[PDB]
């Protein structure tokens, strides 16, 4: 039944998670808030505004103001962009070529609003993605772990949930894919215990994008 493969971006397509976790950790530290690199990784999937608000609630016992959200989001984006630009996750391009050769539609479903990465998708993965077949921070009211972004991806692609598969590296994205009713494959590309991804609702778990790519033609959907 499979028609489309819905990829997260950060930690699936780009090896950008060390940078995102460093930048969140450092900007929060500047603001006097403790967020470890691993706790930052655990927020992958959220929009930046949702991350900031939840960290304020957890650490300060209050909501972030709109000004705090915009300031901190810009600060983190500027710091992220100050690093040498993120490179591809090994295995992603090989997998995309396989998916496309099988007649399947690649899509991106991300909580990112980071234009530096979004505008590099075409040069990194030529011929794969299209803006009207992507969901980003710009498209959603509620991001991951709410199923909204994955539900929206299904609609953009004219798909039913049973015609798609989700490829996720982070538990909030796994949860969103699963709760959207879509079969969800976790790829453990970061510092987390794989069990965190299984417990978030992943139907399958692979230890890298390359191993997923190697097994791809035996996943019968
Ligand atoms: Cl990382
Ligand atoms: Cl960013």
């Amino acid at each position: 039944k499979l028609k489309a493969v819905l990829f997260n971006m950060d930690g699936v397509l780009f090896n950008s998670m060390p940078y995102h976790s460093e930048a969140w950790h450092q900007v929060m530290k500047t603001h006097g808030l403790d967020l470890s690199r691993e706790e930052a990784y655990m927020h992958e999937g959220r929009t930046g505004a949702s991350t900031i608000n939840i960290v304020f609630q957890r650490e300060l016992g209050k909501e972030a103001t709109q000004e705090e959200i915009e300031s901190i989001y810009h600060e983190k984006s500027i710091l992220f962009n100050s690093y040498p630009e993120a490179e591809r996750m090994p295995g992603a391009w090989e997998l995309l070529q396989k998916v496309k050769s099988e007649g399947l539609t690649p899509m991106v479903v991300t909580g990112s609003g980071q234009l530096s990465l979004l505008e590099r998708l075409e040069h990194n993965f030529p011929g794969m993605f299209h803006k009207e077949l992507m969901v980003t921070a710009f498209d959603v009211k509620y991001g991951k772990p709410n199923p909204e972004p994955y539900l929206m991806a299904l609609k953009k692609g004219g798909l039913k949930a049973d015609e798609a598969v989700v490829i996720e590296n982070a538990p909030l994205g796994v949860e969103a894919g699963h709760k959207a009713g879509i079969f969800t494959i976790a790829v453990n590309t970061g510092p987390l215990d794989g069990q965190v991804l299984l417990d978030a609702g992943a139907d399958l778990l692979f230890p890298s994008m390359q191993t997923l790519c190697d097994s791809w033609d035996t996943i019968m959907l």
